[PDB]
């Protein structure tokens, strides 16, 4: 998150830190993710195309630093990974950029709530904020574009709706952003979504309901010019989550 403020995951509980396990033993931070019920964490399919092996992964909820515990934080193993088919990139944009994690602790639970770990509700079908809303996205992505190492602490930001129209116009994307995806930037372009975002929450506040409106994407460079950060627009794909959170 470029600009923003620290956070912690008591006002964002519904985040989901994602790592992946190496040869040797060292484990990397890889993208966010959002709890969408006990036993299932949503992300972003490009997180994970390249190494797709359940094993591989662990989930953090109720953790609020990068590389150190929080108090009530509860650790998971990935049941089920599943990736989204027709996932794709081009130059730019990624599509169907969408995956459900089903998580279990080593002894075999779905996550407990407690005060820093809750669910975010999914938004109802075709149904997302107007154009202008404002909406909060998190996660412990770059500060900064040049940076190499993300910060250690949780960030936040807001960012406002933009149109498809505006977004689809020749200095922004084009025809490259799809009906299935949203934008959200800052009018000033002085904060936004960065790279290790992937996969975290854009979170609106919907007919008084905290919505997991969209899901941190793609765009081009962090807080540039006429260039927003573009969330997977997940009203759309309902039908999709509901029939893989089955059997
Ligand atoms: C997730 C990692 C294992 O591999 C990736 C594979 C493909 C694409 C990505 N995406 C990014 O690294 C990424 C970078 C930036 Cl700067 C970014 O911010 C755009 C909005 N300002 C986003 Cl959303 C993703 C990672």
């Amino acid at each position: 998150i470029i600009g923003g403020e620290f956070t912690t995951i008591e006002n964002q509980p519904w985040f989901a830190a994602i790592y992946r396990r190496h040869r040797g033993g060292s484990v990397t931070y890889v993208c966010g993710g959002s709890l969408i019920s006990p036993c299932w964490v949503i992300s972003a399919t490009h997180c994970f195309i390249d190494y797709p092996k359940k094993e591989d992964y662990i989930v953090y909820l109720g953790r609020s630093r990068l590389n150190s515990n929080t108090q009530g934080e509860m650790k998971f193993e990935v049941e089920n990974l599943i990736l989204h088919k027709d996932y794709s990139a081009d130059t730019l944009a990624h599509h169907n950029d969408i995956a459900l994690l089903k998580i279990r602790s080593k002894e075999g639970r779905c996550a407990q709530p407690s005060r820093t770990i809750q669910t975010i509700s999914l938004p109802s079908m075709y149904n997302d904020p107007q154009f202008g809303t404002s909406c909060e996205i998190t996660g412990f992505g770059k500060e900064n574009s040049t940076d190499y190492l993300y910060p250690e602490q949780l960030k936040m930001t807001v960012v406002k709706l933009i149109s498809h129209r505006e977004c689809q116009q020749p200095h922004y994307y084009g025809s490259e952003v799809t009906t299935k995806m949203l934008c959200a930037a800052d009018p000033q372009w002085k904060t936004d979504s960065c790279q290790g975002d992937s996969g975290g929450p854009l979170v609106c506040s919907l007919q008084g309901r905290m919505t997991l409106t969209g899901i941190v994407s793609w765009g081009r460079g962090c807080a540039l010019k006429d260039k927003p950060g573009v969330y997977t627009r997940v009203s759309h794909f309902l039908p999709w989550i509901r029939s893989h959170t089955k059997e």
